[PDB]
């Protein structure tokens, strides 16, 4: 498979399946009222950056390997809604063309390099940002995550595959106003850092399929052991996104205010939004032991202990909403057949919105993922 994606507003969704995607240079030139939201910083950065032969990074028009980039995040924080928001799918085929460029990153940042098609090494290694789902500075892959494909002036629209959209509804108003069967609307609300799938159980609890971390609960709890090793599955994700959080971790534990059915609150002050979106809510971690070592199996007398915790002391502790892995259900071996049940149970008490975030790397028969079987 591939695809290019280009983000726009959804109201310029058919003045481009008519123009096409035009470069901020081309729309400046035709006196078009394209009407998009990008911040003046971003646009004069932009403008601002010169490439070889006698050119500029405004003439091109931005098609990205991985739309669910920063960007995307950046315009999801400055107060667009994903209905705002519209990803043009480009075919493959564009990249035969041998007038386009590639970036190895933000096409803006310095340390980003364009190569043209003849002199590009490590194409493989560019168009893999595809496969990565969170980002960071500090290893670079914040910038290379923004990847994309330069091509000059304007890309015709016998090009575009799709446009992918947040949800039903918007799809059946795009539908209808580009009037055109042959360009599918998907649905699809992954693209827009939205879950995969959400299941209400109560007003403030429901199962959810998706990315914990891009959920925007202001706890996030972690499946932690009783050592100071945070080595593989989820924790490894915290290790290099939040290394503070290991590093409060491991001096929490070998202080004893982290033992075996004693959840640790790190009321973290690190704003979320600006180290995810390109450069006011707060996002605290709960550290919740589900073991002792992290060879050995998870204890189902440690989680019931953590859950009492949380009951007994979100009031006091002021967590706002929460957002719980399925516990132990992972390296720790447990089945959900047993730990749903049991989390339910005690998060259905919490008078705050409650996520519980079912397995990635496992089948849950759908009638386990009923109130009837985890409220009763
Ligand atoms: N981004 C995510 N969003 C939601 N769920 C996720 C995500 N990433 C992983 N999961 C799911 O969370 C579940 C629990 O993750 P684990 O880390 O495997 O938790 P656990 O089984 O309790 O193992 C704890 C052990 O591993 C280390 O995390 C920890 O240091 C301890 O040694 C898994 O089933 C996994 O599918």
């Amino acid at each position: 498979f591939r695809e290019l994606y280009y983000i726009t507003h959804i109201d310029n969704v058919p003045s481009i399946l008519e123009k096409g995607i035009l470069s901020h240079a081309e729309i400046e030139r035709q006196s078009i009222n394209c009407k998009k939201v990008y911040d003046n910083s971003i646009v004069l950065k932009r403008k601002s950056r010169l490439l070889a032969d006698n050119r500029s990074l405004w003439e091109f028009a931005n098609l990205y390997f991985q739309p669910r980039n920063p960007m995307l995040y950046r315009l999801l924080v400055q107060g667009l809604k994903p209905k705002d928001l519209a990803i043009v799918a480009v075919k493959w085929t564009i990249m035969k063309r041998d007038d386009i460029l590639i970036t190895d990153g933000n096409a803006a940042s310095s340390e980003t390099q364009i190569y043209r098609k003849s002199e590009i090494k490590n194409i493989k290694n560019i168009i893999s940002v595809k496969d990565m789902e969170y980002w960071r500075e500090e290893d670079g892959s914040k910038r290379k995550i923004m990847a994309a494909c330069l091509v000059p002036q304007c890309v015709d629209p016998r090009y575009i595959s799709a446009i992918y959209v947040s949800d039903h509804e918007v799809a059946s108003n795009l539908k209808k106003a580009i009037n055109n069967r042959n360009i599918p609307v998907i649905p699809d609300p992954t693209f827009f850092f939205l879950p995969n799938r959400e299941i209400k159980l109560t007003q403030n609890l429901s199962l959810v399929e998706g990315d914990m971390f891009f959920s925007r609960m202001q706890t996030l709890t972690v499946s932690v052991n009783t050592v100071g090793v945070m080595g593989k599955g989820l924790a490894s994700r915290v290790k290099y996104q939040f290394p503070d959080v290991y590093v409060v971790f491991q001096d929490a534990c070998k202080k004893k205010e982290l033992e075996f059915g004693k959840p640790y609150l790190y009321k973290r002050e690190s704003s979320l939004d600006a180290f995810l979106a390109e450069d006011n809510h707060q996002t605290w971690f709960l550290l919740f032991p589900t073991k002792r070592h992290w060879k050995n199996m998870s204890e189902i007398k440690g989680i019931e202990s953590g859950l009492r915790w949380i009951v007994e002391n979100y009031k006091k502790e002021g967590i706002k909403s929460l957002a719980v892995p399925a516990l132990g259900c992972g390296l720790g071996g447990l089945e959900w057949s047993i730990v749903g049940p049991l989390m339910c149970r005690y998060l259905t008490k919490l008078e705050i919105p409650v996520q519980i975030y079912l397995p990635l790397e496992k089948r849950i028969p759908d009638v386990q993922l009923s109130p009837k079987f985890l409220l009763d």
